[PDB]
């Protein structure tokens, strides 16, 4: 964990008047944020509690102390004991949930996190980017990253906070049915979009991939199934059948591959979220 975490909101000083209620009350962080506190002048007392309020351990910290991260889920309360108290507080995540954390963006796939384990930094291609979730993540790590949607305001987004962030991505409006990739990339990925795709048109899109990933490249594609035990629930433009992305990649070596049930951010109401097949896959050209 040692450069696991990055920052993602840095407060500014906080002092004994302004500190705010908030954090004066029992309260946690949600689940993937950590909480770096820093005192920069005088003391801090910093109450450890139970979810009904109790109080477990006490700690008092000064700007010798060395603040261990707060705990993501961990129910705590702070004050000021000194009146010249002067103390900052920064949020922390794992870079998998920063952007989703700093900008509110859909969570990445877990599948994108894991084939960044094994794919090193690399030229990559987000097909079908949308608001850009995997090619911020990707760039964030040092990947070469090239994105392409239709939708205006999804690559106005995705340009709007690469400047942000410095990072340097290279964007355009493009119809995916076209299947005119012109370069070549070590990674191919499109997880976001491919239920919105022309039916007479995936073939040549498919195609058109594998023509344009180098040998020991990869191609990694989430996307809807409709099956006969598990029909679409939505009349998706576009949805693979039983074992046909697999079919697409017969040739290539697979290093995942699966039709498990999914759920869709999206929901019903209820207010579940909606379930289907997916195909998930990671395959490697050889």
């Amino acid at each position: 964990m040692k450069n696991e975490l990055i920052c993602y909101k840095q407060m500014p000083v906080w002092t004994k008047d302004n500190l705010p209620q908030m954090f004066q009350e029992k309260h946690n962080t949600k689940v993937g944020t950590w909480g770096k506190l820093t005192v920069l002048k005088g003391k801090l007392k910093f109450y450890e509690l139970t979810e009904n309020g109790d109080v477990i351990a006490e700690h008092i910290f000064t700007p010798e102390s060395h603040i261990p991260f707060v705990e993501p889920q961990a129910w705590h309360r702070v004050e000021a004991l000194s009146d010249d108290l002067e103390c900052t507080l920064g949020f922390y995540c794992k870079k998998e949930d920063y952007f989703s954390k700093k900008y509110n963006t859909t969570a990445i796939h877990g599948d994108v996190v894991d084939a960044a384990k094994i794919i090193s930094p690399c030229k990559v291609l987000d097909l079908g980017c949308g608001q850009g979730r995997n090619s911020l993540y990707l760039s964030l790590l040092g990947y070469d990253v090239t994105s392409w949607d239709h939708n205006e305001n999804s690559i106005a987004f995705l340009n709007e906070t690469k400047e942000k962030e410095n990072l340097n991505i290279s964007t355009a409006l493009y119809d995916i049915n076209a299947a005119n990739i012109q370069e070549n990339y070590d990674f191919i990925v499109s997880t976001v979009v491919f239920m919105f795709l022309n039916r007479e048109r995936v073939p040549s899109i498919i195609k058109n991939m594998k023509e344009h990933t180098n040998v020991g490249g990869y191609n990694l594609i989430v996307a809807a199934m409709s099956t006969d035990d598990v029909p679409c629930p939505l009349p998706f433009s576009f949805t693979f059948a039983e074992n046909e992305l697999k079919e697409y990649y017969k040739d290539w070596e697979f290093l995942e591959y699966n039709e498990n049930m999914g759920e869709l951010h999206k929901t019903d109401e209820n207010g579940n979220r909606i379930k289907m097949k997916f195909a998930t896959m990671l395959a490697r050209k050889k």
